[PDB]
C-alpha cells in the first residue's frame, strides 16, 4: 500500500506554512513555493508552521511521514541508509532507522507501523500561544537525499496529517523535500530550471 498524499484542509482548515529564508549560499533550510519543495541540510532545524481556521479538539495530533515521490518507488519504506542508521546519533527517543525526527518535544512518539512497516513521528497538536497565529513544529531530516543504500538520490515527499485521537484523518498537506549540502544553491538551480 501507499499513504494518500491528497491535500485536504478538512473541517478545521488545516494547511502548512513555511518561513521565508531566502537562497543565500549559507542558508540551512529554505522552502520553494513554486516547487512546493523544502531544501535543507542534514539534521538541521526545519520549521514547519501549522495553520487552522478553527481549533481542533484536545487530543488532536500531527503526524509526519516520508514516501518516495516516484510512483515506481512508492511502496518502498523510506528509511535512513545503512551508514546513518548505525551512527548512534539518536536523541534518546527517535529510533535510529527513522529519517524524520521532531526536535525539542518530549511528547513526540515514533511509530513503526506493524502492518506497513512505514515510519512516522507524531506529536500532540498544540494551539497557538499568546501573540501567535500559528503553531510551529521543528523537524530534522537525518539522511541526505543522495545517501547510498538509502534514499539513493530518489526524491521524497513528506506528508503531514492532522489526526484525531484514534488516528482518523482530519487534515492533510504535503511537500517534496531534498536534504542536501547547499540548500540555497539547489533551490536557485531548480527554480531556474523550472523557469
Ligand atoms: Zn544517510
Amino acid at each position: 500500500s501507499v499513504p494518500s498524499q491528497k491535500t485536504y484542509q478538512g473541517s478545521y482548515g488545516f494547511r502548512l506554512g513555511f518561513l521565508h529564508s531566502g537562497t543565500a549560499k549559507s542558508v540551512t533550510c529554505t522552502y520553494s513555493p513554486a516547487l512546493n519543495k523544502l531544501f535543507c541540510q542534514l539534521a538541521k532545524t526545519c520549521p514547519v508552521q501549522l495553520w487552522v481556521d478553527s481549533t481542533p479538539p484536545p487530543g488532536t495530533r500531527v503526524r509526519a511521514m516520508a514516501i518516495y515521490k516516484q510512483s515506481q518507488h512508492m511502496t518502498e519504506v523510506v528509511r535512513r541508509c545503512p551508514h546513518h542508521e548505525r551512527c548512534s546519533d539518536s536523541d534518546g527517543l527517535a529510533p535510529p532507522q527513522h529519517l524524520i525526527r521532531v526536535e525539542g518535544n518530549l511528547r513526540a512518539e515514533y511509530l513503526d507501523d506493524r502492518n506497513t512497516f512505514r515510519h512516522s513521528v507524531v506529536v500532540p497538536y498544540e494551539p497557538p500561544e499568546v501573540g501567535s497565529d500559528c503553531t510551529t513544529i521543528h523537524y530534522n531530516y537525518m539522511c541526505y537525499s543522495s545517501c547510498m543504500g538509502g534514499m539513493n538520490r530518489r526524491p521524497i515527499l513528506t506528508i503531514i496529517t492532522l489526526e484525531d485521537s484514534s488516528g482518523n484523518l482530519l487534515g492533510r498537506d504535503s511537500l517534496e523535500v531534498r536534504v542536501c549540502a547547499c540548500p540555497g544553491r539547489d533551490r536557485r538551480t531548480e527554480e531556474e530550471n523550472l523557469r
